């Protein structure tokens, strides 16, 4: 008799684990669609002075934040309006930890830029230096 009861218990067992793996498998399906994506649009005005961007990134996901960016090869510092925000908009961020002597001399010419977003996707960015 025992045959009959282990082949039903372990038959039970098999559906319960087999329904969990599944929704599992959906719900990672549903939180990586939405993960957030990043993307540049138009240009970013970079300024020599003080050192400020004006990218406009365009987001369609979950409101990520900048954690960094590399400049000339160096890890920077970034403060400003990190926050962002869901939708298209133009994002004032202010970079740091760069000498106003190297990038000075480079007003009206262009740069590449990657900005180090939280959810673990960089974007790059091109800039245009402006006094």
């Amino acid at each position: 008799l025992s045959g009959a009861v282990t082949a039903l218990i372990l038959v039970i067992a098999s559906v319960i684990i087999a329904l969990v793996v599944v929704g599992f498998a959906f719900g990672l399906f549903g939180a990586f669609t939405g993960q957030g994506t990043v993307t540049q649009v138009g240009t970013a005005t970079l300024s020599a002075g003080t050192g400020t961007l004006t990218v406009t990134l365009k987001n369609t996901g979950a409101a990520t934040q900048v954690t960094g960016a590399i400049i000339n090869g160096n890890a920077a510092s970034v403060s400003g309006q990190v926050t962002i925000s869901a939708g298209q908009n133009t994002y004032s961020i202010s970079l740091g930890g760069i000498s106003s002597s190297t990038l000075q001399n480079l007003v009206g010419s262009t740069i590449s830029l990657t900005l180090q977003l939280s959810n673990g996707q960089t974007v790059t960015v091109s800039a245009i230096i402006t006094s």
